């Protein structure tokens, strides 16, 4: 049962992608 | 052993819906 | 196989850990 534990994985994957690419957003706006 | 990876996997999960948010509250912030 | 997607969780936390840790330097620098 490999193949939905992996789809969970990925989920988490995207959530992830998802989250550094809004960080980095914050970043740069809280930069000088 | 499908049972204890499904723990980390959730503890994943837990982290990053903690994160989101927080990353929620830090856009609200930083916007006009 | 639980060696492998093993390894993706893994990969998965640390990129969390970092993420979280990002997070809060944005958090101190939206405070007051
Ligand atoms: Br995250
Ligand atoms: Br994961
Ligand atoms: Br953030």
């Amino acid at each position: 049962r490999m193949k939905q534990l992996e789809d969970k994985i990925e989920e988490n994957t995207s959530k992830i992608y998802h989250n550094t690419n809004e960080i980095a957003r914050n970043t740069k706006l809280v930069g000088e």
